[PDB]
């Protein structure tokens, strides 16, 4: 019985804290992982500038904006797109970053999000 959407404020992460630099081998794997982290609240994310990608493991867990119009509560209207080797699984709309697992870095900020479950 999950609801389609629930509201979520993530920690922001610095790339050079990370220590768990993605969540697996495989786009179907990170999926999961992310969507459990998620519901574990063991989830970070990272703000994508010049630089970040790279210092982060593939395949990348992207949340992106799935609306125009839905920032209920304040928290933007988002979901999950994977990217492995250039193809994306998904399509979605702008990208607010990367997610990470979460395993005790301090953030910078908290991203509130409204994501979609599947
Ligand atoms: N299918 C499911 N994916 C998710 C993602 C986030 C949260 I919180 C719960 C669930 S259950």
């Amino acid at each position: 019985m999950e609801k389609t959407h629930v509201q979520l404020s993530l920690p922001v992460l610095q790339v050079r804290d990370v220590l768990v630099r993605g969540f697996g081998d495989s786009v179907e794997e990170v999926l999961s992982e992310a969507r459990q982290h998620l519901k574990d609240g063991t989830c970070g994310l990272v703000e994508v500038e010049k630089g970040v990608l790279p210092q982060l493991e593939q395949p990348y867990v992207f949340i992106k904006r799935s609306d125009a119009r839905t920032a209920p509560h304040g928290h933007v209207m988002v979901e999950l797109v994977a990217e492995l080797e250039g193809i994306q699984y998904g399509r979605s709309g702008e990208t607010l970053g990367v997610l990470v697992p979460h395993v005790g870095e301090i953030p910078v900020a908290y991203r509130k999000v409204l994501l979609r479950k599947n």
